[PDB]
């Protein structure tokens, strides 16, 4: 048995992981953070759904956005019940975005791994 | 041009149909409440991640659930930032199980739907 | 012992007696909610702490709140560890205003009661 | 004209000054953290109400408390609604005790202030 002290530092350090490839745009750093079953969902402009396999959020990544050294994220709220977990982190000055990130995650075989993310992007 | 009231009773219009879906047994009233491309994900008593389409909850609902006329829901929180919203609802007594579960939506094209679910569940 | 969900709808029927009270502009409504002890605050116009024992909130709703048929609130979180509990309250078109409240609760002598309440104001 | 992102760094500032005291058992440090008017409550081993005045909190740091080189803290959520926010802080290995603590805090002329907390007691 553990403490919600002691998950929430295991989830906090996966969730760095995502924060420093976001921070660096390298999909290297945050890939180990998602399960290979994640998912990553948003609405575009025309409020439709858009996203599908993690992969996608990779490419966005390594091909769309900038090492952004004055980005700063902070994690929000983590709750943890038992074996799953969300969190929440907010993002200022990422490759010229503001975001507020949702994740899903779960503990598989003793670490914690996002199975969902989704996102809203403020307005510039 | 929506309030955090106005937002969160559409979501919760939204996660009572999967309450009502779920106590009832029946996949037909929850179906409209999750996005075709959902999913659902948790631990197995091996700690191994289990789950995938959400259609295959929707089997549960239909071939291992019945209904639960004792299940009692509590929507213990509902995070909201523009067109993202973040669930947890607590259930017990439902088909004799005890959950946690954790929701991400998404607003889209003016309705909010579920594109993941994941969930604990609690012992004995 | 108690589960999130009995607890929950405990804490409800208490929060439940604030937001009657508060819609229809009697305090006598919403006092069995509040320790003798506990406390309100905000913010002024000027920015400076304001409030002190919670029979302030109840002088405001009576001599200054109107009863508001319109009001709706939304219980947008509970969050419960033990004895202790905190929520957050969102309410709309009540006397004119649209507030967020944030509540700290203790569970005193096998019942939910709330020891401090604070708000911000938003614009009209 | 603040983010999200901008307040919380604010209100971690604040908090961490009540970690540092507390592990340091040495509540100089945290006193800045609290309003002059801030409150402590929880409930003793007979489920009764035990606090007041913020001054009970630094007695019990000062003369109970000694540092404690192992204690680690987790601030689990912040929910921050203009001038207004909720946090919950859960400490282990604190002068033998394990904590969760909710806070309300407010933002007084640009500073972020706690005006009330609560705890529970976890069991040994």
């Amino acid at each position: 048995n553990t403490t919600y002290v002691q998950e929430y530092h295991a989830i906090v350090e996966v969730l760095s992981k995502y924060n420093e490839g976001g921070k660096k745009a390298d999909s290297t750093i945050m890939r180990p953070a998602f399960s290979s079953q994640a998912t990553i969902f948003g609405v575009d402009v025309d409020n439709k759904l858009t996203g599908g396999p993690i992969q996608g959020l990779f490419d966005v990544i390594d091909n769309v956005f900038h090492p952004s050294p004055e980005a700063k994220a902070a994690i929000a709220r983590i709750d943890i019940v038992g074996t799953a977990a969300s969190a929440r982190i907010d993002t200022d000055d990422i490759s010229g975005f503001r975001f507020t990130d949702f994740f899903n995650l779960l503990k598989v075989e003793g670490k914690w791994t996002v199975v969902s993310k989704i996102y809203h992007t403020h307005p510039s």
